[PDB]
């Protein structure tokens, strides 16, 4: 069962450019997810938490808000070597951090969202 908008190839689910502005339901074997050049602004916490052997999701041209609600994708991306490739995460939200990459933000530019 593939999500309707995205195309699927094994356990890769490509939903490259299909102007999505949320996560679709994905199938728990899911291995890499392409999400890039969508409209997504964050993800809500634990939205791979179902998907235990997720290895890779592309991510960028996205437009993200880097606030308090970035939290846990900016967690999930920083945890282990393997997804440093697709961590550099380009903020267009808010105007102050428009254009900076997420994993060198100090706390104290994202705790005070
Ligand atoms: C993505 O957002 C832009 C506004 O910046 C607009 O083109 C539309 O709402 C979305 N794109 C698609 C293809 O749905």
């Amino acid at each position: 069962p593939c999500p309707a908008p995205c195309s699927c190839a094994g356990t890769l689910v490509d939903c490259g450019r299909r102007g999505l502005t949320a996560l679709p339901a994905l199938p728990a074997r899911t291995t890499e997810l392409v999400l890039t050049g969508n409209n997504l602004t964050s993800v809500p916490p634990g939205a791979f938490d179902h998907l235990p052997q997720l290895r890779t999701a592309h991510l960028g041209a996205n437009p993200w808000r880097c606030d308090c609600s970035l939290t846990y994708l900016r967690l999930w991306l920083e945890d282990r070597p393997e997804r440093a490739p697709y961590r550099d995460l380009r903020c267009v939200a808010p105007p102050a951090l428009r254009g900076r990459l997420l994993p060198y933000l100090a706390e104290d530019e994202l705790r005070a969202c």
